[PDB]
């Protein structure tokens, strides 16, 4: 690792039936978990949702975490790891995901899958009204050599509303490292577009609680 780091994304991905593929690159300083993504749409475009309902699946390696406090991401090098995750919204929809993190000689490979289902025809994903997750807390526990991560996420949306939903997530390394306590991730994600190509920034710190 180093403070300078480059990623590479690949999704295949579907919402309501309907099928897509982003490609894009990143850049981030780890150690100071922070990232900026510049992701393009391949195939199925212009999507016919709002984007922020994927943003999330696009890497806790990209997490400050204390120096006292065991970082299963980065211990995770080079191999890495993968993740699986349900997302539960309070309109009945519903997506699941995955995500595999790992390295070549440019940087990280980012390579994900989306899938989600029973989005209101008439509702502001589908009439692409998001504009921002709202800034969020995900307490991290550990299990048996995997982490579970548990947020409660609210998407802001045109108009002053905020739609709410559940996230779940499995984190699992591919080998055996020192496991950290239970903890939070807070997280801040930033989406804004061009027409062309669409930007997130997050910044995720780790701390303890109380």
């Amino acid at each position: 690792l180093k403070e300078d780091m480059k990623m590479t994304y690949h999704m295949d991905g579907s919402v309501n039936g309907h099928y897509f593929t982003i490609e894009g690159e990143g850049t981030g300083n780890p150690f100071k978990g922070q990232q900026t993504l510049k992701l393009r749409v391949t195939k199925g475009g212009p999507l016919p949702f709002a984007f922020d309902i994927l943003s999330p699946t696009f890497n806790r390696v990209f997490t400050d975490y204390p120096e006292d406090m065991p970082d299963y991401f980065k211990q995770s090098l080079p191999e890495g790891y993968s993740w699986e995750r349900t997302m539960m919204y309070d309109d009945g929809a519903s997506a699941t995901a995955s995500a595999r993190i790992s390295l070549d000689k440019n940087g990280f490979v980012h390579k994900s899958t989306f899938h989600g289902e029973n989005f209101p025809a008439n509702g502001p994903v589908m009439k692409k009204k998001g504009v921002n997750w709202e800034p969020s807390s995900e307490t991290i526990t550990a299990s048996d050599g995997i982490l579970k991560g548990d947020v409660t996420m609210f998407l802001v949306l045109e108009g002053g509303q905020r739609l709410k939903a559940l996230f779940q997530t499995t984190y699992k390394a591919n080998k055996v490292v020192k496991m950290p306590p239970r903890h939070k991730i807070e997280h801040r994600l930033v989406r804004s577009e061009d027409g062309d190509t669409v930007q997130l920034q997050e910044h995720a710190v780790a701390k303890y609680f109380t």
